[PDB]
């Protein structure tokens, strides 16, 4: 059999780094990947990947017993804020398997009526602020959107209202973490700490974490010594105990949790709801499927849970955006002891594998020949759909704990868009993906024309 692993072409000590060195990675590695198959050695400095874009190997790459979720550079990096949150722990560290027991049941599709009203409460301000723009005015998609998921995770999270849609600067928080995001993206396409950044980088990252830091922390203390119990997370992390140690969350691994559900949830989410309407624009006659059903079932001037449920089609029209463009990319495992993969390639305990989830869902051997059309249809029964052959939320128990909240919130927001709203692509949008830790639709504008159906 073909066992020998391929490579890319390398530029000596520096090996094949200068290949990533553009403005969208992904992309880059996608194209390697047709190029080289399946699974090709990227190798750097003092650090080797191997990538896998076949269902045939990644089956292998999510058994538990033989693979554990890694933490890649750019994790490592987001740990620096992030801390031993949910997203940045390894699962041998006490404080995951604690936060994930105790935070869990919190997540479940059954919960979600209990973050119903808030999230309501958000998609109504982003259907008013369409609903007034003057008739010429248009729409920055991928801005409104990110908007939208910031103040909902914010109100669910924390019960803060970052209050978006009042303003032009965001909240002094949210240009924190934008920043110290950014900041640990770049620090991953450094050539060296002095080339690019310096001592000013550096403390500005500081700087952003404090902001980070104080406004969460100042928020804990406010709730436990006034003692309020709302139906946002906080409440349940405070009140929280693992049911096996008996021991509850401590304030700084809650505030890493906080900080955690907004910087996992809010890109990876409002790049979702961009690109479902892109395709969806794109797509005339899926949009007429969509918005016939939105019209059909959501019959109320607000959305109730047990409606959002009924939206058959439109998480259908979610769940193929998610395959053709999954909004968190990759994700990385390393071998727990050594083994062979796909009985051909030999692997080293410890050898880290990088799933490109892209490339995952455009195996013509699952998905048929028209991988690069955009249909709905496919996930008609999803039942019939391979095991491991599509993974936008990760894999096992280190898989989105936050898969349902984005599914439900996604849903009720495209609905009620759909419901409300025509949609004119009046500048004929070429698509232009931009990469962060997530990838979105760069420039995405349509123009809306309201139905008039009031609120
Ligand atoms: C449609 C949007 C979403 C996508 C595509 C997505 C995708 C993912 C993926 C791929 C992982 C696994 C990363 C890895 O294995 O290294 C992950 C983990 C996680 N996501 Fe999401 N996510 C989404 C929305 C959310 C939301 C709304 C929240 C927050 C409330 C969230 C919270 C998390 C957390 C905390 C984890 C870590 C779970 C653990 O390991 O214990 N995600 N997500």
């Amino acid at each position: 059999t073909i066992k020998e692993m391929p490579q890319p072409k390398t530029f000596g000590e520096l090996k094949n780094l200068p290949l990533l060195n553009t403005d969208k990675p992904v992309q880059a590695l996608m194209k390697i990947a047709d190029e080289l198959g399946e699974i090709f050695k990227f190798e750097a400095p003092g650090r080797v990947t191997r990538y896998l874009s076949s269902q045939r190997l990644i089956k292998e790459a999510c058994d538990e017993s033989r693979f554990d979720k890694n933490l890649s550079q750019a994790l490592k990096f987001v740990r620096d804020f992030a801390g031993d949150g949910l997203f940045t722990s390894w699962t041998h560290e006490k404080n995951w398997k604690k936060a994930h027991n105790i935070l869990l049941p919190s997540f479940s599709q059954q919960a979600m009526k209990g973050y119903h009203a808030m999230m309501v409460d958000i998609a109504v301000q982003l259907v008013q602020k369409w609903e007034r723009l003057n008739a010429d005015e248009h729409i920055e998609v991928p801005e409104d959107m990110t908007r939208l998921t910031l103040d909902t995770i914010g109100l669910c999270g924390f019960n803060y209202r970052f209050n978006s849609f009042y303003r032009d600067q965001p909240h002094p928080f949210i240009t924190s973490m934008v920043r110290a995001l950014d900041e640990a993206m770049n620090k991953l396409q450094r050539a060296n700490p002095d080339d690019p950044a310096y001592d000013e980088n550096k403390r500005q990252f500081q700087e952003d974490i404090k902001v980070m830091n104080d406004l969460v922390d100042k928020i804990i203390a406010d709730r436990k010594a006034s003692g309020e119990q709302s139906d946002d997370l906080l409440t349940h992390m405070l009140n929280g105990k693992d049911p096996e140690t008996g021991e509850p969350l401590d304030d700084e691994n809650i505030r890493y949790q906080i900080i955690t559900f907004l910087i996992a949830g809010h890109e990876t989410t409002s790049g979702l709801l961009s690109f479902a309407l892109y395709f969806l624009v794109k797509n005339p006659h899926v949009l007429q499927k969509a918005a016939e059903e939105a019209a059909r079932v959501l019959v109320d001037p607000v959305p109730s849970y047990k409606q959002v449920k009924q939206l058959k089609y439109v998480g259908m029209v979610l769940n193929e955006a998610l395959r053709l463009w999954p909004t968190a990319p990759a994700f990385s495992l390393y071998a727990k002891e050594d083994t062979v993969l796909g009985g051909e390639y030999p692997l080293e305990k410890g050898d880290e594998l990088m799933v490109l989830i892209p490339q995952l869902h455009r195996d013509k051997t699952i998905w048929g020949d028209d991988v690069e059309e955009f249909r709905p249809e496919r996930f008609e029964n999803p039942s019939a759909i391979p095991q491991h052959a599509f993974k936008p939320f990760g894999n096992g128990q280190r898989a989105c704990i936050g898969q349902q909240f984005a599914l439900h919130e996604a849903t009720l927001v495209l609905g009620m868009m759909l419901k409300h709203f025509d949609f004119e692509d009046h500048t004929n949008y070429e698509l232009d993906i931009k990469e962060t830790l997530t990838l979105k639709p760069e420039g995405f504008v349509v123009k809306a024309k309201s139905k008039k159906i009031p609120l």
